[PDB]
């Protein structure tokens, strides 16, 4: 049939800075509880490129990529707590535009 399940409200807010056309930095204000590990998962809207990075429960910031350009990427920072459930901070971010693939001359 179909899969149904309400999503619990996020503990804190997400922040995207130094975003690029092939990458994007995702940082949070830290969860209200201590964690052992953090597995962030990013995926391109309309079902596209997806990945998964790992970071220490202490890490409050992690980069992503290689991402796409002018494309929205659904970032979900999953904080795997040490034997006590887990949370997932959802955050959408629109990557920057990439420079045309056309390569020409240059100057020193």
């Amino acid at each position: 049939g179909s899969s149904g399940s309400s999503g619990l409200a996020p503990p804190r807010h997400l922040g995207f800075s130094d975003v690029s056309h092939d990458a994007a930095r995702v940082f949070w204000e830290g969860a209200p509880r201590p964690v052992r590990l953090v597995r962030v998962t990013y995926v391109s809207s309309e079902g596209g490129h997806s990945g998964q990075t790992e970071a220490p429960g202490n890490a409050t910031s992690a980069m992503l990529g290689p991402l796409s350009s002018s494309t929205t990427y659904t970032v979900r920072v999953t904080c795997l707590y040490p034997g006590g459930g887990s949370s997932t901070l959802t955050g959408r971010v629109t990557t920057k535009k990439a420079p045309s693939p056309s390569s020409g001359p240059s100057s020193g």
